[PDB]
C-alpha cells in the first residue's frame, strides 16, 4: 500500500484466479465508477453481489490494510473447500458481470458491461456443392484462444477463425439439400472496448484435466484489425496490455498472481494476495511466456482509442454519499467486537 499506492486482497482459502480477476476488474475505472453507481440501498448485505462488489471495490480504494472477500464468495455461493477448484476464471467473471449487469438496469450506467466487454462475431456454414449458407451473429464477452502447439497469439487468433470443414460422415443437415459437404467458421465483426482473453493452457483420455506449460508469447500492444471482416481507417483495432493473470505449478494446484500497469502507462506493478510490489514489464510479459511452470492463463487488453475513457481517474466523490455511509457503519458494526 505504502510502496504502490494501492492495497492487496487477503488469502481466505484456495480461491485461485478470485483475487486476481478482483483487481482486474478493480482497475477496469470505468467499470469500477458505473458499479458504485447501482442501486443497492434497499439490498440483503448476505445475499447482494452487486452491495458485495461495491465493498470490495470501497475497501480496495479506501482500505491501508489487505482487503477480505468473505461477504463476497457468500453472496454468490461458492463457500465450499474446492468450489473455485471446479470452475474457471471465464465462469466466475461471467457470475460478477451479469448480476452487476442487472442492477444497472434504469439508471445512468446502463449497458456499461456490453459498452465495455460485448463484441460482435459471425458464425457462418458455407454448403460448397449447393448455393446454402447460413449466418448467425453472436455476442462474446470474453475469447477462449488455443495456445496448445501455438507459439504466440497471432497463431491463436488465425486458428479461431481457421475453416472447419464437414466431410464424410460429419457432413451438415442442409434440410431440402439433404446432407452436404460445407465449410464452418467464425469471422470477428467488432473487438470491444476491454478484451478478455482466457489463455487455454487447463484443458481436459486419462480422464484427467491438464495444465499444458508450454512457451506462449503475447505482446505489450496488439494489433487485430486484419481478424475483422470489415476494418474502420478512423478507430484501428489496436490493443494495450492492461493485466497478465499468471498460475504458477501444475494441473492439480498452484500459486494465483496477476501483474497489472493499471494506468496503462507501462508501470507495472505484481499483486499476490496482501503483497503488491511494483516489477519490470519483463516480468509482467516476458517472464510468463512459460516454457523450458510460472506462465499466463488470462490476458486483458485495452484498445488505444479507449484507454483514458476505461482508466478515468476515480475520486473519492464518485462512490455515492449513501453507500459511503452503509460501508461506514458495517465497519464500525463489526468493530464492536
Amino acid at each position: 500500500k505504502k510502496h504502490t499506492g494501492y492495497v492487496g486482497l487477503k488469502n481466505q482459502g484456495a480461491t485461485c484466479y478470485m483475487n486476481s480477476l478482483l483487481q482486474t476488474l478493480f482497475f477496469t475505472n470505468q467499470l469500477r465508477k458505473a458499479v458504485y453507481m447501482m442501486p443497492t440501498e434497499g439490498d440483503d448485505s448476505s445475499k447482494s453481489v452487486p452491495l458485495a462488489l461495491q465493498r470490495v471495490f470501497y475497501e480496495l480504494q479506501h482500505s491501508d490494510k489487505p482487503v477480505g472477500t468473505k461477504k463476497l464468495t457468500k453472496s454468490f455461493g461458492w463457500e465450499t473447500l474446492d468450489s473455485f477448484m471446479q470452475h474457471d476464471v471465464q465462469e466466475l467473471c461471467r457470475v460478477l458481470l451479469d448480476n452487476v449487469e442487472n442492477k444497472m438496469k434504469g439508471t445512468c450506467v446502463e449497458g456499461t458491461i456490453p459498452k465495455l466487454f460485448r463484441g460482435k462475431m459471425v458464425s457462418y456454414i458455407q454448403c460448397k456443392e449447393v448455393d446454402y449458407r447460413s449466418d448467425r451473429r453472436e455476442d462474446y464477452y470474453d475469447i477462449q484462444l488455443s495456445i496448445k502447439g501455438k507459439k504466440n497469439i497471432f497463431e491463436s487468433f488465425v486458428d479461431y477463425v481457421a475453416v472447419e470443414q464437414l466431410d464424410g460422415d460429419n457432413k451438415y443437415d442442409a434440410g431440402e439439400h439433404g446432407l452436404q459437404e460445407a465449410e464452418k467458421g467464425v469471422k470477428f465483426l467488432t473487438l470491444p472496448p476491454v478484451l478478455h482473453l482466457q489463455l487455454m493452457r487447463f484443458m481436459y483420455q486419462t480422464d484427467q484435466n491438464i495444465k499444458i506449460n508450454d512457451r506462449f508469447e503475447f505482446p505489450e500492444q496488439l494489433p487485430l484489425d486484419e481478424f475483422l471482416q470489415k476494418t474502420d481507417p478512423k478507430d484501428p483495432a489496436n490493443y494495450i496490455l492492461h493485466a497478465v493473470l499468471v498460475h504458477s505449478g501444475d494441473n492439480h494446484g498452484g500459486h494465483y498472481v496477476v501483474y497489472l500497469n493499471p494506468k496503462g502507462d507501462g508501470k507495472w506493478c505484481k499483486f499476490d494476495d496482501d503483497v503488491v510490489s511494483r516489477c519490470t514489464k519483463e516480468e509482467a510479459i516476458e517472464h510468463n511466456y512459460g516454457g523450458h511452470c510460472t506462465n499466463a492463463y488470462m490476458l486483458v487488453y485495452i484498445r488505444e482509442s479507449k484507454l483514458s475513457e476505461v482508466l478515468q481517474a476515480v475520486t473519492d466523490h464518485d462512490i455515492p454519499q449513501q453507500l459511503v455511509e452503509r460501508l461506514q457503519e458495517e465497519k464500525r458494526i463489526e468493530a464492536q467486537k
